[PDB]
């Protein structure tokens, strides 16, 4: 009965977050994706939720679910006490690190950290939402669905 | 005569601060902690508030002082007569601004900076972290001194 | 025919940018200078207080020359008839976010993006530190050029 | 029927490996600790399985074996697509990042990084060694098996 | 006229050191590949494979050109009337100790150098990386031109 | 009555090494340069060598005196009634083992180090890098001082 949470704002999920999904949904029994509530971004929680179901349809044992207060919480809370987090080429790593031993010291929570694969490692989702603002083309590094539902937003 | 001087917001003092507060006074004849007064920087805890939680943590550290400060760090060091700042290094502490301003500090007022990395214990609290921490009912009991804990757990009800 | 685009803020520009100005205009036949400005955001100088500070810290370099833009830099450097982003290395560099941004401009346009360390001397120097030290005092004199200086203090007087 | 190979020379096992070990036998369902061979150390690789082992007992699922060659091969022959690997205070991860990325390409296997606890994030193996071979007291920083063995090989 | 070098011992010459040499070849007037003799350093391929290897590689690139080096870098970029490197930057390089050498090499020689990241299909393979998993039987096609992993598999035979 | 030891196997020192020591000497009251001997690894430099160019680009310290050791550099340190290290930081060290040291001699005696970053100007120096570069001809008299320059040239002739 294992399993992970993988969090974010994910305003909106790429192909980077989604990779990561996918490899922590392949060697995990569960996986819940956690969408922080937190409202200054682009998409609602609920759209935001729904392009990462969109995108993970066939991803059986991954769930979506929003939260909000410590992730630690909200994993905890679920029975669990991993989360699965990425790493893309602009992650605040020493953050990061920091974040983990703080998790696992008030509650016991493991932080596993994954590189995203190398052609999805220079999205995130700002950095996306900045190109696309300005007409760059970011359609190779979003879902299909995510793409279109971006260009609805800026047009 | 050596000293140096520690700065921060100290918002509120973590036992990461604690410990380099210690180390410092233990390796230098005088020690001011240089609490910042920042009225555009968003904070916890007033000014006072700080530099008396640094007293109560600090009891035990005879040559070492707590004192307020504003503006230019490097002149706060030399209006004291001394020219040396001590920080500590933690986790998730940003050392290329760190080199940066050390290399800053001692072009404009020949001001050297020792980093000090702080326990592993205590590397990965900070400040804001455990006020953040706090806020949503997680324990830093064991990161900060008694009696910040205590003054933190006042501040959130 | 070869040619770079050398972009950034430059408010003010420092002698950590006219540093890495001149390594471009020595290693590519022109330069332009792209004063990126953000139209929801005014900094320190207008645009065309920005441009006559690199303009006359740069009279030495025929090949050089500078204009404003906003939006896209890849688009900037394009629309020039150039693929080549030369941006400079200081001490405080976000080289993570610079290597996401080459990367990402690299895929939407095809555009190369060189880096070059300035030189040690003005390699704690950035804009806004500049700034901040002058803002309580500090002597960036020496950090910054001639066309530069006095102005910086102008505005903060 | 997760699993994932935490792999090392492991020359010896510190209490830094132990607790990334303990971390990864908490969050998969089976774990094997990929102990290399291949002589220049202080430890044969029996004596090094044997250390893991004493050291592991508590840990059901978990086993040791040895390996050589390419670490990809030993995880994918044993059926498993994931490597849980250490980090430290003196963790090279530029290179553990670029072997990731490798060991993704060549056999799609995923490399989970976590970061082991402060109090031993100081200690590896080489530093261990250095520092009894000196006099000093690392006895806090390895199991009380692998303690007591050292002793033995300096003395 | 324009020129750049680019170093390496190139054994052997992997997609990563391709994308950069045509970058490179893309942006300077002249690029010359500079691939170091090295009787101590341990190898797999003889200089004049290592040469033939990128020579192969890079036929599309009329403007570059492959040469055989000894000792300081500096002293064979300025024997070709040239005074810049460019350097690709990977996945697991030591960026410090590039940063270093590129401040060392300025200062005794004036030599100029750009970095440049390699694309992110190819931020991971290394010469030496490329070796090793192919001695193991790992394949590494996908990393290395045609010709190289055609003679790297008849090294290992 | 405070003191620091500045350790390093200087061979041989470079002006960034002095100019930790003179930092490291206008702070505390006595320092003490280590100079780390591998008894199974002989350097360029033998430790008289190294104890004499060291002494005389010193001799404008009062309060440091040089002396060799070998072994645990805590042990050193706590064997002279002292309990701090002073490091330089520059470009190219590795820090994070930098700090897996700094916390292990901490945890097994007490001793704190800490770091400071050497001037700009001597910030690309190393031992090894100017040992390499003069090698090959390469001028590194700016960086090393007088009492090491011709030595050098000396040894490698
Ligand atoms: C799977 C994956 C994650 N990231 C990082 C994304 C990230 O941190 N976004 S974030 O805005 O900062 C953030 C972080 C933590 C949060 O914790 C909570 C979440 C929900 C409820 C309460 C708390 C919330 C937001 C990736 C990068 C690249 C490839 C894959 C991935
Ligand atoms: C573990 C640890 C982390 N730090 C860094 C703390 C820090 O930087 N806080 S800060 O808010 O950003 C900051 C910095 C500099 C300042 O300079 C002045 C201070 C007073 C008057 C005028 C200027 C003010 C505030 C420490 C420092 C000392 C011992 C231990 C640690
Ligand atoms: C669980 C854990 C691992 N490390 C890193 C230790 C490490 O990399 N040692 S190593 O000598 O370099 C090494 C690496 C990979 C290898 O791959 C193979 C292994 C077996 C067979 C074939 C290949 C072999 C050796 C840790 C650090 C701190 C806390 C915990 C951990
Ligand atoms: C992706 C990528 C990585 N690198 C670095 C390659 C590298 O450093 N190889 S190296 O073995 O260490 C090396 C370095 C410098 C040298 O200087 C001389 C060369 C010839 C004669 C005298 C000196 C020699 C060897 C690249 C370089 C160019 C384009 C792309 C890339």
């Amino acid at each position: 009965m294992t399993g992970a949470v993988c969090p974010g704002s994910f305003d909106p999920v790429t192909l980077g977050h989604l990779d990561v999904f996918e490899r922590a949904a392949a060697q995990f029994d569960e996986v819940i994706v956690a969408v922080l509530i937190n409202p200054a971004g682009m998409f609602t929680v609920d759209e935001r939720i729904e392009m990462i179901r969109e995108s993970t349809a066939d991803l059986p044992n991954l769930r979506v679910e929003s939260g909000q207060g410590l992730l630690v919480d909200f994993v905890r809370e679920r029975g669990l006490n991993a989360i699965v987090k990425g790493l893309r080429t602009g992650t605040d790593f020493e953050y990061e690190l920091q974040m983990a031993q703080m998790n696992k010291h008030i509650a016991g929570v493991d932080t596993f950290f994954v590189a995203t694969a190398p052609a999805y490692s220079f999205v995130s989702s700002s950095l996306a939402k900045e190109v696309a603002t300005y007409g760059g083309d970011v359609s190779a590094l979003l879902p299909a669905s995510v793409h279109q539902r971006l260009l609805g937003k800026l047009r």
